[PDB]
């Protein structure tokens, strides 16, 4: 049990401010650590959990930009369009849904990329 689980832990009981704190603390002190990735996926989802979208948008595309083939970049790139959707930036959202078909092809991500993409329309 390490910094990380303290962070997962509160994310899990659905205290996204603690989780925020405690995934931003973590990724002070691992900026390119194993479980980096997985951190900023989390923020991002701390983040957007509270309609955050700008502190999520920074999380999810430096994810995305860093870590394109982590098993977390799909759903991180799905989670980068709707936090700009949440700001409000339809153009640019719509621009990062559709990327998520392209280059994370037959992922869960794009599928639900898809699904938001026609609804927003
Ligand atoms: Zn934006």
């Amino acid at each position: 049990r390490t910094a990380y689980n303290v962070a997962f832990d509160a994310l899990k009981n659905g205290k996204y401010d603690d989780a925020s704190q405690l995934f931003l603390s973590f990724l002070e002190l691992y900026p390119n650590g194993v479980y980096t990735p997985n951190a900023l996926y989390w923020l991002g989802e701390s983040y957007y959990a509270t309609r955050n979208f700008q502190l999520a948008e920074a999380q999810f595309r430096d994810l995305v930009s860093r870590y394109p083939t982590h098993d977390k970049a799909a759903g991180g790139l799905l989670k980068l369009g709707l936090s700009q959707y949440g700001e409000g930036k339809n153009t640019e959202a719509q621009q990062t849904l559709q990327q998520v078909a392209t280059q994370y092809p037959g992922s869960d991500a794009a599928r639900v990329a898809q699904e938001r993409l026609q609804s927003i329309r």
